[PDB]
C-alpha cells in the first residue's frame, strides 16, 4: 500500500491523475519524483520551472554545482539529486525535446530510467513544452516502465483525452 490517492489505475503498474506535479510532490512526499530536465539541468520553464520554483530555487543551486563537476546528461539520461522539499530525491531525466529535434525513439531511453526506481511520482516525458504527442509519450511509458508510475497530468482536457483514447 502506498499514499498516492485519486488516480485511476491504467495497467498492473501505471496510475494517472489530473493533477498539479507541485502540489502533488508537496502533500505525498514520494520517494521520487521525476523532473522533465534538460541536459544543462536549466530548470527555467515547464515542469522543471515549476519544481524548481517550488525549491525556492534550491534545485538549480544544486543542479548548478552538478553541472559544474559532471558536465550535461546525454538526452535520454538521468540522474538522482535532492527532492529538496518536495520528495526525497528527485530524478532529473531528459526527454528529447522535439522543438530542438531530438531524436523521438530517446523516449523509450528515457523512460528506462524510471525502472531502477520501485515507485516514482512523474509527468509525461517529451510532453508540454518538449513537443512531443503526450499520447505516444503514455504509450511508451506503459510499455518501458515495468516499476510503479504515478503520472501527473496538469491539463484537464489533456487528462481526459489520455484517458478516453488509452488501449
Ligand atoms: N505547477 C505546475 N506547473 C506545471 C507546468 Cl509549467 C507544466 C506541467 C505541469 C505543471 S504543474
Amino acid at each position: 500500500v502506498n499514499s498516492f490517492s485519486g488516480y485511476l489505475k491504467l495497467t498492473d503498474n501505471v496510475y494517472i491523475k489530473n493533477a498539479d506535479i507541485v502540489e502533488e510532490a508537496k502533500k505525498v512526499k514520494p520517494t521520487v519524483v521525476v523532473n522533465a530536465a534538460n541536459v544543462y539541468l536549466k530548470h527555467g520553464g515547464g515542469v522543471a520551472g515549476a519544481l524548481n520554483k517550488a525549491t525556492n530555487n534550491a534545485m538549480q543551486v544544486e543542479s548548478d554545482d552538478y553541472i559544474a563537476t559532471n558536465g550535461p546528461l546525454k538526452v535520454g539520461g538521468s540522474c538522482v539529486l535532492s527532492g529538496h522539499n518536495l520528495a526525497k530525491h528527485c530524478l532529473h531525466v531528459v526527454g528529447p525535446n522535439v522543438n530542438k529535434g531530438e531524436d523521438i525513439q530517446l523516449l523509450k531511453s528515457a523512460y528506462e530510467n524510471f525502472n531502477q526506481h520501485e515507485v516514482l511520482l512523474a509527468p509525461l516525458l517529451s510532453a508540454g513544452i518538449f513537443g512531443a504527442d503526450p499520447i505516444h509519450s503514455l504509450r511508451v511509458c506503459v510499455d518501458t516502465v515495468r516499476t510503479n508510475v504515478y503520472l501527473a497530468v496538469f491539463d484537464k482536457n489533456l487528462y481526459d483525452k489520455l484517458v478516453s483514447s488509452f488501449l
